[PDB]
């Protein structure tokens, strides 16, 4: 029947497209197939293992040369659950294909949760989230905005945080700005757009994130808690900071019972957010401070 | 079926099934999803004996 | 065969025996096959079909006449199951005389609460219930009887009750009644029997369960208790409306495991009750004053 | 295909069951045959034969004795019917047989109109309501029931009415009367019940229509007008005159399609009624006097 | 068994089901059931021998 395999293909292709929900996350996905990828090295934090091997490699401090840097880079991803049976008693009515409506919105809120979880997440069962991974670095900085009163907040914030991102990547590759539309309510209908806030299409040009700040493009929408004390921002180079360490995904089991006769579409998903450095991001802040 | 009103159908089935909020979380719903078809006709005549 | 498939086909015949709760259940079981039985039709809704079409046939007043009827008539059921379980694990006793011995009481309390709701149900899930049916046209008309003390429980009340609805019921053909039990108790223990009412059997010669007002099958039963306000009566043309929308046949479903050392039977019923037209039963009252 | 060549012949049996409406059509079928039905004969005026003719078998008054008589025996019903239809595209729910739900009230409304017309007919196309027939004869004889203002609903009224009747009529053998429930409402709920009106049924046994005035199984039903003026009674013998001339058996006329989702089941009727003579019933009044 | 109490009989398979509180509810009744009577033994004696 349906509620079964012939769905899943026509289901995971829907997943293959909101795969591209880009509404915060899009990196180079590490694919997996085992379980943990655990790497036993210290990354880029001074090595840069340059050699003369010849002259004199300054015989004093330090050697490695600074903290740290092995975490270690373990990567067992996260089995992500969604779940919702349907009217599993009524495609005996051979509808084949009310599910083109009736599915996919499951993939909708499913991915809604995915990206929210991705950018606001605890660590566990998922991995971490953005403002959460902001929230132990003291990237909560001070005090570019002031408690959502005299919030006319420009990019001086972004200027000194750009100088914070004058860092070890580049300038403006990638260097982004997942934002808020209230953060846009600062700098949409701004008269400036000083450097650039608007139009930031600007043509249209980059990914789908229009509005840019010297090319710091835009992701708003239902993630930032308001009243000034979350970030307005997400100033992170997408390159150096983070990839996706995914493995599988949907191999949803459309199991049946589940009583009063309905079909447990036990929804699977397996991707990851994980980092390397000490810092990858400062954002906002934009605080009640 | 329901427009998945507000979910929270992600967790890893792990941390919790969180015994507080809520149960739905709120109403609801089931309208349910029905479709009043509407026949929209037409009608014409001439006398084409003329 | 620890509640594999072994009782259910006897539970056919046993469940048929619980069509025997006459107290509500005497109509015509609407057979179903679709989910809904929708009829578009303007039924008893204007005609006056009178043709000779001669000279004429009503041209001034009125047009339709009264509206309309484009309500119209759709008839779906509710499934009416039963939370039902015991324990396959104490089934080791090798007896299994404990089948309808064990069973029936379930299908009992099942149909018990079923037809309870057929007296006392909202119209939804539990289908159409007599108290709501007493309320839906407010044929709870007042004051007939005087709230549990020195009251007017009488057939002259039922006389003018008929002089309401024997307009649109017929006239004791057969046009039944249902009373309450203390409402029975003035017609229990009665001398009167005003016109014809005593006692119940009283002949016996037909069904006519308890009570016989102009030969009436009256129901005591009562899931309609006193509280001074009550449907002390319910004079009703029993064949005007109120079909029973059954579809197919019997459905105990012995869910298997169901662990926790406890069983699981799901004992459905896709019967219903859906009415037909405007009114049909005037009842009460025995208001609370 | 149903509603096609089958349920018509069911509609036959239901029309035989709708002989049964115990209010009106308790007269006498003349099942006519050519078209119009008619014998040659002059109504035999003076016969009252008894061939004595010994001497001059009465040689004084009159010599006919009755002008004339030729009324006469020439009778035809009309094209009576019920229009009926449905949309037959939507009983296709594996039904082919919701005519147990569908018809009946068809046949109800047919005969409902028919005996209604025997309360309320015009003499042409419909034959006659008898209240009409009460009117033309000035059988509405006053003053009896005062205007529903101190109603003098007595049988002394009906006694003078029998002072008309039981001459050419007999006494309560067979003899009848059709009331209103308002008109019964002085004879329901009373003690009056005059020489005999008691009560309704009462033995019960024979044609026992509700109210038993001098042994009259009295039809209530009423499609009279009410309030002050009507015929509260119908002091008649049904067996005096008053036959149904009828023609054929059943015919529903099923030009089926007819599109626009509406059929044509033209449930015909070729029955009638006329009396047989002159005065036949007095009733009223029960006027606005 | 928990026979016919603590109920909540019958299921519509309606909208979003449980509310809740109430439900579960009273006993129930996890009793457990056991049915061994004992020897209710009358015992006359008649002399038949005379």
């Amino acid at each position: 029947s349906s509620e079964s395999y012939e769905t899943i293909f026509s289901q995971r292709i829907i997943r293959d497209l909101q795969k591209e929900l880009v509404v915060g996350a899009l990196f180079e996905e590490l694919p997996m197939s085992s379980k943990i990828l655990t790497m036993l090295v210290e990354p880029d934090a001074g090595k840069a293992t340059w050699v003369a091997a010849s002259t004199y490699g300054t015989d004093t401090t330090t050697g490695e040369e600074v903290k740290g840097a092995l975490k270690e880079i373990h990567f067992s991803t996260y089995k992500l659950a969604a779940k919702s049976f349907i009217t599993d008693e009524t495609e005996e009515d051979a509808i084949f294909s009310l599910l083109p409506l009736l599915r996919k919105r499951l993939i909708e809120a499913h991915a809604v949760s995915i990206e929210e979880a991705f950018m606001t997440g605890d660590g566990s069962g998922k991995p971490k989230g953005l403002l959460t991974l902001a929230s132990e670095d003291s990237a909560k900085v001070v005090t570019e905005a002031k408690a959502d009163g005299s919030v006319l907040v420009t990019a001086k914030t972004i200027s000194k945080l750009r100088r914070k991102l004058g860092r070890h990547g580049l300038k403006l590759s990638k260097l982004v700005l997942i934002v808020s539309m209230d953060a846009y309510y600062d700098l949409l209908e701004d008269e400036e757009w000083q450097d650039v806030a608007q139009v930031g299409n600007d043509s249209v040009k980059l990914q789908g994130q229009v509005g840019r700040i010297y090319g710091l493009p835009v992701v708003v929408s239902e993630y930032f808690p308001a009243k000034a004390n979350s970030a307005e921002f997400a100033v992170i180079v997408y390159k150096d900071n983070f990839v996706m360490p995914r493995q599988r995904a949907v191999t949803v089991e459309r199991e049946r019972q589940a009583g009063k006769q309905r079909d447990a579409y036990y929804v699977t998903q397996r991707v990851n957010l994980q980092r390397y450095f000490a810092n990858g991001v400062v954002s906002g802040t934009y605080a009640a401070s």
